């Protein structure tokens, strides 16, 4: 007799190391390598007007959903549309009220700044009208039908909206303005998936949507694979986007005038891996980009799932970008696609990305410099301009630096960096940088890169108190080949009183300023990297480590002091960590120590298609005072504990199905021991025996399968075919031996607790004092979602397990120990399909509040086995070798299938365990 409670020293240590690593991964993911939170709360006056003219006549889903139009209180006094239509699709468990901050800032900007502008009104800027959908806090990620129903409802609403702009009592707008044929769709979370689904739906108007701006939307892969329909919808929307853009002829492309910008909140986003927000595999760079929120200028901060919609810093950047893509003189109320893309690139991207277009070199001359005929400001070639303060000469004066000749073999770059705002043409301010050919001068202001302000008192690139926001530094950068036509670069001081300021401008050879360190990941993970930048270094220097591409490894960056002899630094050192492929850039103001966590190659997303030739891996860009005549040292080491929590977000769904592979192997061992020796061993005796051979060999075979134009290559197993991460198979295997052991002990404790309560109550009433199985089966077969029928079965198998345990304690017979063991093993298998089947219960219950074959074949095999155990029968021991073989093969196939296809096709695991349960029913029927 072995108590069901006993554990072997080998299986306890293996189980505790697994529970110990799951507590380390979770802790190091909540505490280590965490980004700073610079999000500032947004304050607004909210009002929503229900558009109830839309009804069951326009869609049968109108009884279920509603459409509301945001009206900011004090700026909006009628439910009348005067501007361009914008729809916010809320995400999973999201409200229509989450549109509160974005709509409010758009209302307050037109009221305070734009209505007064006559050029902006003339060119076609009108207010934006923000419509929002109440999806009754539906959970789209777990029910595929709900996502499709929402897309159909919104395609109708886009038709009903555009119809309110043709109506005089609900429209108040000018009459030369074409009637709107497009709505701008902003989707948070799964609302960016509902937005793309609409374009593939049968009820979609041809040119209804042109611009989709999604916040934290998982475009690459489904967050959860519990629902099959979600897995197929993604395969249809993802395929539609990739086949459309594959088309050579733009006429064939149905998505030519469409633009998708996928914004992501980065690390602080725990609900959706920001790696799944990447559109690189679906949209060409011409038609969209994925930008993290750390690269966005005027934000420079990672945001949590909800913070993306409620930040004050982010609410300002999206409303400014939208009011620069809108034209009421065009049917679709938007600028053409290539213009829409440049506006999104200037407002959301840094400017140092290589997709940006500098327009000022070839821009027409804007100024007439005649005060440079006198030869007083021209300076020596190779002479770097440094203006420690401005206007010490008491007059508007100039400092003119010659553009070197095009004969340069190396690449050479002009870089200017001034804290002071450069002036735009037609304005007067302290500084004006212009490329002047001899006389004709083009202001370079349109091309200014705003960098966070690194000053000795700065800790963060973002400030959560608006009063303390250090005005951003201006930066200019230009490859010489582009600026060669112009002869000089003139920094004109227009200041006339001594004033705080700094302009350091210099032309640097690319070699001297650019460094690449080629060290293997294995060498960098053992020795780190140290790089001394020489004292005679260009103001901007750029180290690139091509090896660091993974999102699973985190490093620490320690930059040396840069103490200056004599005078102090004009600015503190600024580091920009960045990746080319997913537009994730990070800025460390006044760098000393920095945590390098990057969103690079990611476990299960489509393969990165950039195949960039030289720009790959991680690069840090360092800006320091170049007049300090002192060297700086750069150190990059690996963070072992912080890198382990990087695993928690990427594999926070492999515990739905990988813990099933362990159960199948243990059950297989139990069944083969039973058939050979006639004793059905306990789940803990099955783990010790299985952990000695079958769990190790099957973990070695899954590693072998990994090492053995298709965008679904990374969907199986651990998601990566890189030989470096094969260690993830044992970490995912040993965390499961621990979770699959605890669950065994929890089930045993639950059985014991229920037994003692039934005893206590029997004591309570004793001293002081078949039909149900048939009814439940009838109810379970008839009229309920099969997922609830599975949950009641699991409750009837707990009843059999309690009635088996009590008989086993009272008799202590060999065969009564056989049944308690077998029922526990079957109940333990069933408890592991609940993770995949429990979510459809939540949707059914909450959608029934609003009054809203497969249903039989899927639960009957399990309804029969739970009933053939309420009769006390033990599986007949198992033509004999062939029968025991089928049992084994069927339980080994389940283990292998649950490891390979359980992250992407987890829903199928319910229908594989059904097959096994039917096999058990047939084996029961044999004897
Ligand atoms: C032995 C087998 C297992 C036992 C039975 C099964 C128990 C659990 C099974 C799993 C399936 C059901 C639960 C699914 C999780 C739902 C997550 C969720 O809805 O929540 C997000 C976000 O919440 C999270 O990130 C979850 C973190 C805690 C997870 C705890 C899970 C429990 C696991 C431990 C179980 C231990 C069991 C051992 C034995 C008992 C909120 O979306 P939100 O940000 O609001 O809206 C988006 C946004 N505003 C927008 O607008 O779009
Ligand atoms: C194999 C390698 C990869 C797999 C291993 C790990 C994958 C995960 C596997 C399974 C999922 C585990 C279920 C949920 C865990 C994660 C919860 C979590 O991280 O969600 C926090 C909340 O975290 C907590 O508050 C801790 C509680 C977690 C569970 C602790 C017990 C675990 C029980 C396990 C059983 C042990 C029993 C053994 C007995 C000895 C929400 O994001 P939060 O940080 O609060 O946001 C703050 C904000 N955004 C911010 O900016 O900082
Ligand atoms: C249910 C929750 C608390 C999950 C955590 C489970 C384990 C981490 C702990 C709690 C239950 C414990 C077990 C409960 C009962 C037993 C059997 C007990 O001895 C027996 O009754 C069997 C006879 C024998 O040991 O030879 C020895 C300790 C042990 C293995 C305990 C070892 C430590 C265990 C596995
Ligand atoms: C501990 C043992 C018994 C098993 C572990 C349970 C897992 C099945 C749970 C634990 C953590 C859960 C995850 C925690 C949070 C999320 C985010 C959330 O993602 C969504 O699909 C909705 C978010 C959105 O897209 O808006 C809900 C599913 C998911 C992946 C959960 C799926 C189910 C998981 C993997
Ligand atoms: C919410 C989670 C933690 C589940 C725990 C609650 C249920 C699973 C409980 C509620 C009622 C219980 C049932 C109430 C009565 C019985 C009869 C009992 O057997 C008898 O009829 C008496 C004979 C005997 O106990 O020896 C076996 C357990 C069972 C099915 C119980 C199994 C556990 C049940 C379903």
């Amino acid at each position: 007799w072995r108590s069901p409670w006993a554990i072997s020293v080998f299986a306890f240590v293996t189980s505790l190391l697994g529970i110990g690593l799951l507590l380390a991964v979770i802790h190091s993911s909540v505490t280590r390598q965490i980004d700073p939170k610079g999000c500032r709360m947004s304050y607004m006056r909210p009002s929503y007007a229900k558009l109830s003219d839309f009804d069951t006549e326009h869609t049968r889903l109108a009884s279920k959903y509603s459409l509301y139009l945001y009206r900011e209180q004090g700026i909006d006094h009628d439910v009348k549309v005067r501007g361009v239509p914008v729809l916010f699709i809320p995400g999973n468990a999201g409200s229509y009220k989450q549109v509160r901050p974005i709509a409010a800032e758009a209302a307050n900007y037109f009221h305070d700044v734009l209505q007064h502008d006559e050029a902006a009104l003339r060119a076609g800027v009108r207010s934006l009208d923000f419509f929002t959908v109440d999806f009754n806090e539906d959970i789209t990620a777990f029910h595929g039908q709900t996502l499709l129903d929402q897309a159909e409802y919104l395609n109708e609403a886009i038709r009903y909206i555009l119809s309110l702009y043709l109506d005089p009592r609900v429209s108040e707008r000018d009459p030369d303005l074409p009637d709107p044929t497009s709505v701008i769709v902003l989707g948070h979370s799964m609302g960016g998936i509902v937005a793309r689904t609409m374009l593939i739906m049968p009820n979609y108007q041809h040119n209804s949507i042109n611009t989709i701006i999604t916040m934290s939307a998982p475009h690459a892969r489904p967050p959860v694979s519990f629902d099959g329909q979600i897995v197929q919808t993604y395969k249809d929307i993802n395929n539609y986007w990739r086949h459309a853009y594959s088309q050579k002829w733009a006429n064939d492309n149905p998505l030519w005038h469409v633009t998708l910008v996928s914004i992501a909140g980065g690390g602080l986003d725990t609900v959706v891996p920001s790696d799944y927000a990447s559109i690189e595999s679906l949209v060409p760079d011409t038609h969209g980009f994925t930008v993290f929120t750390s690269t966005i200028p005027n934000v420079w901060t990672s945001m949590d799932h909800q913070a993306i919609l409620w930040c004050d810093q982010f609410r300002k950047v999206i409303i400014r970008a939208l009011f620069d893509i809108v034209d009421v003189h065009r049917a679709s109320q938007t600028k053409p696609r290539a213009q829409r893309m440049r506006v999104f690139k200037k407002w959301f991207l840094s400017g140092m990305e290589t997709v940006a277009e500098k327009i000022a070199p070839t821009s027409d001359p804007t100024t007439l410099l005649i005060v440079d005929d006198k030869s007083d400001s021209i300076t020596a070639e190779g002479e770097r301009l440094v203006l420690r303060e401005l206007g010490t000469q008491g007059s508007v004066r100039a400092h003119l630096m010659p553009i070197p000749p095009p004969g340069s073999p190396e690449l050479k770059r002009f870089t200017l960096l001034t804290d002071t705002k450069l002036d735009k043409p037609g304005e007067n301010g302290k500084l004006e940088v212009m490329f002047c050919s001899v006389l004709a001068c083009t202001n370079v202001a349109p091309d200014v890169i705003t960098l966070p302000a690194s000053t000795r008192f700065a800790r963060f690139p973002f400030s959560v108190r608006k009063e303390a926001e250090i005005p951003p530094f201006s930066y200019l950068e230009y490859v010489l080949d582009d600026i060669s036509e112009h002869q000089f670069v003139a920094v004109i001081e227009k200041a006339t009183i001594p004033t705080p300021g700094f302009v350091i401008a210099e032309f640097s050879d690319h070699s001297n300023s650019h460094h690449t360190r080629h060290i293997g990941l294995r060498n960098l993970l053992t020795f780190g990297i140290s790089l001394r930048l020489p004292s005679n270094r260009p103001m901007m220097s750029e180290v690139r480590i091509p090896s660091v591409k993974s999102s699973l490894l985190a490093y620490n960056l320690r930059i040396s002091a840069l103490e200056c002899s004599g005078r102090k630094d004009l600015f503190a050192p600024l580091v920009r960590q960045y990746l080319a492929e997913p537009y994730e850039s990070k800025y460390f103001v006044n760098a000393r120590q920095a945590a390098v966590s990057l969103h690079g190659v990611a476990p299960y997303v489509p393969p990165p298609m950039s195949r960039e030739p030289e720009a790959e891996g991680l690069a840090f860009q360092l800006w320091t005072d170049p007049t300090c005549n002192s060297s700086i040292q750069v150190d990059l080491t690996v963070d072992v504990m912080g890198s382990l929590g990087k695993l928690y977000m990427r594999y926070r769904t492999v515990f739905a199905a990988f813990p099933l592979f362990i159960v199948s192997l243990v059950l297989r061992k139990q069944f083969q021991v039973y058939d050979s020796t006639g004793s059905f061993i306990t789940f803990a005796e099955g783990l010790d025996l299985s952990l000695r051979q079958s769990i190790p060999v099957m973990l070695i075979v899954l590693a072998a399968l990994t090492l053995s134009t298709n965008f679904h290559q990374n969907d199986l197993l651990i998601g990566t075919q890189d030989p470096f991460f094969l260690f993830l198979i044992p970490l995912i295997g040993i965390i499961c031996v621990g979770v699959c052991t605890v669950v065994n002990y929890i089930a045993l404790s639950l059985t014991r607790l229920i037994s003692v309560v039934i005893s206590f109550i029997g004591f309570l009433t004793v001293r002081f004092g078949m039909i149900t199985t048939a009814v439940l089966l009838f109810l379970v077969s008839t009229m309920i979602p099969y997922q609830l029928a599975y949950l009641v079965a699991c409750l009837v198998q707990l009843g059999t397990l309690v009635r088996a345990q009590r008989i086993s304690s009272e008799l202590r017979s060999p065969a009564n120990s056989n049944f308690h063991n077998y029922v526990h093993s079957i109940f333990i298998l069933m408890l592991w399909i609940l993770p995949i089947n429990l979510p459809t219960l939540v949707v059914w219950m909450h959608n029934l509040s609003v009054h809203w074959h497969h249903n039989v074949f899927s639960i009957m095999p399990f309804i029969l086995l739970v009933e053939t155990h309420t009769t006390g029968q033990m599986i007949p021991r198992t033509c004999c070798v062939l029968l025991r073989h089928i049992t084994s093969i069927l339980l080994l196939s389940l283990a292998l299938y649950a490891a390979v296809y359980g992250v992407s096709y987890a829903y199928t695991l319910h229908q594989f365990v059904n097959l096994f349960a039917f096999w058990l029913v047939m084996v029961h029927s044999t004897a």
